[PDB]
């Protein structure tokens, strides 16, 4: 039998790493998460105050990477592989620069977009510049997996190296790739999590458009998100990148670490409803819950915390707190959606919810939900929206449920 | 200790479905392949033919995904999307239109790129037909999820769709991938494989340059590849897409299906070594069919056929052969070369070449390498390189080892 105690043995969490629009490292970035204040600002780029549309917003990184290597490493690579690279170099220090065997190392990170404004940079340099003049390996950049790949090199990862994708859930799939690979014998340490591209046009022409990014509201940048409010009206697009190193329990000892939590269970599901759209009823987001709790050994009584991935749309945080009630049924834990205080990552939003899942078992703490009055009438959910509520937190959930139905729930147990 | 006996249960193929060069479907591609026939054509296009390609060779389809879908659908999906659509349809019929719980289905369609191509298309939109005058999910068509999330929806899968990116081992690691969860216990039935887009000169142009496309012999069409010859210049390019139908063997007995082979292990590795060329002794490659051996509880002893990766480099194929040795040893299997006669699909020829394991083994008949007059004398393994050799065939071993070092090995019985 396949569950985390018996057949599974425990992995744990033992450093971490991101770059958010609240701060360039996770330590700072948690602590202006409790003081209550946004990353949210007033979108300003060149694309803006010139090109037209009507959403004028949103969290962007607090750090440039151009400055933080050598004038080799730049040509060599591309935007989201300078990321990866930098935010590895950073885990590997927060661990404790451990000297693991690379024979049992691997990498797994996603994203949800992928090198897209580096296409008009090489595809229109061949019609001008040369096919004899530019770069050997400038393949591998545009890759959509190149931020893996990259970090796969680094530390001689020779256990693996994966890129899932999955628009919104792709930083958590990483994650739960990582986990399954550990659990199955395919490993004993990870490196996992996400990394998405920066700001671009593209996306959010044909975005704005639709009802999603219904967050016109580009008068209150930091007040614009507002996921369970009743007056919600939609979602905010943020930066950043998140990583993290998980690795055996036994592991870990043998070395000692500083671990922070454990990773107990993580499922992966489909809606194979809508392309664009979640299910009403979050029949199967509900579910990928319920085997997250039992791939742990647990019960829906012994969650605490559910970080949920709510953006602020409309059909979006109504059938997800549909689904939370499905898998819990009258068992009501505290629920906090970061998203409102930091913004959509995207490709990357689910690893850095799932650094926030650590640190509130870590600390035993919850930061609140930014903008919140009246909680949604046909919303049934505990959000914290006040003040951060300290407590006794044994189990926790993290939710990533991105665009076109994909679903995936990871179990955060306390250490 | 898990194994397909006892931790796992037993998986098989149900169905097939793939578009090559050769042919525009599985069946008619093995004929012409046993047949000792190549699909590789002068290469013929505007910016190879007329700009500037050293290599005028290349292995093009034999159709058009257009004549076959709706003014609608050919308006919400781009070229990969509409592939992986047709493929599916094709599958579920040779799969004898089966009616499954698609709460237990489940799809992973991995890529080398995605749909690069689409970005132009829709970026230089708006600089143009306006922010308002395209279409809103246009951004889905250019994720690198597009033909998973497009197949997921078709049929109402609901197990998880998921999309692997490894390059060259993408189409490999979807079927692997598959077979995990269905034997995690996470679905009872997937559609999995690969695809990839046409030849480009965005790719060919930074890669003719390096040493490995040094399969410049355009004066010679068929007669260039040769994947363990001594005289092997490099490797050529082609087209195709693959997909099959794994569920366990319990259900696949109770709706009485078609059962061609036995799909019983995969392992998922990389090298950490380099961005192009891999490790020249092949030690993590050669692990990857170790653990492909043992996760089907076999031995080394045990496989016949070997449907090697091999694409017909210099330092690619010695460091195959020098793997294939260190996982089994003394044993010596019939090794196949498919490349040879179709050529490199990338994100699709893992699953390709999966699909030719399984005739193998249905058929108990391996077709020759296109190319072997005199094999490297630096490589000992048991090629076919004349006539079709039959006989019996109990287990075998697909190998892709994309560049940069993306290893999979997948365990294929027969029934």
């Amino acid at each position: 039998h396949m569950v985390t105690g018996k057949a599974f043995p425990y992995v744990v969490v033992t450093g971490i790493a991101m770059t958010t629009a609240l701060a360039t490292d996770a330590e700072t970035t948690w602590k202006l998460l409790l003081d209550r204040q946004s990353g949210i600002r007033t979108l300003d780029d060149p694309f803006v105050e010139e090109f037209d549309l009507p959403v004028r917003i949103g969290g962007h990184l607090l750090e440039e990477f151009d400055h933080q290597l050598t004038r080799i490493e730049l040509r060599r690579m591309g935007y989201l592989q300078r990321m990866s690279t930098v935010l590895s170099r950073r885990l590997w220090e927060n661990a404790g620069s451990p000297e693991v065997d690379t024979n049992r190392l691997m990498v797994s990170i996603g994203t949800g977009l992928g090198s897209a404004e580096e296409l008009v940079f090489s595809y229109d340099d061949m019609r001008a510049r040369g096919m004899k003049a530019v770069s050997p390996l400038t393949v591998q950049k545009y890759m959509p997996n190149g931020a893996a790949a990259a970090v796969g090199l680094e530390r001689h990862a020779k256990a693996g190296v994966m890129t899932p994708v999955s628009a919104c859930a792709s930083g958590a799939e990483a994650i739960a790739r990582a986990w399954q690979q550990i659990v199955l014998g395919e490993a004993d340490a990870a490196i996992c999590g996400g990394v998405e591209t920066r700001i671009e046009a593209v996306p959010i022409a044909g975005f704005a458009q639709m009802r999603i990014v219904m967050s016109t509201n580009n008068d209150d940048p930091a007040g614009a998100c507002r996921p369970f409010d009743r007056d919600r009206d939609g979602f905010v697009f943020g930066e950043g990148g998140a990583l993290l190193l998980i690795e055996t329990e036994e592991h870990a000892k043998a070395r000692g670490a500083n671990i922070l939590a454990r990773i107990m269970g993580a499922s992966i599901t489909s809606d194979g409803f809508h392309m664009v759209a979640p299910d009403p009823n979050g029949e199967r987001a509900g579910h990928a819950i319920t085997r997250a709790i039992q791939l742990a050994g647990l019960a829906p009584g012994d969650i605490d915390h559910v970080n949920a991935h709510a953006t602020g749309t409309q059909v979006g945080d109504l059938a997800e707190g549909r689904a939370i009630n499905n898998a819990l049924g009258g068992n009501r834990p505290a629920v906090y959606a970061p998203k409102s205080a930091l913004g959509h990552s995207v490709g990357a939003v689910g690893a850095v919810e799932s650094i926030l899942t650590v640190l509130a078992l870590r600390d035993q703490v919850i930061p609140p939900t930014l903008n919140l009055v009246n909680l949604d009438p046909e919303i049934d959910l505990d959000v914290v929206a006040g003040e951060p509520r300290p407590g006794n937190y044994r189990y926790a959930i993290n939710n990533s449920f991105g665009f076109g139905g994909h679903n995936v729930a990871i179990a955060f147990g306390r250490y």
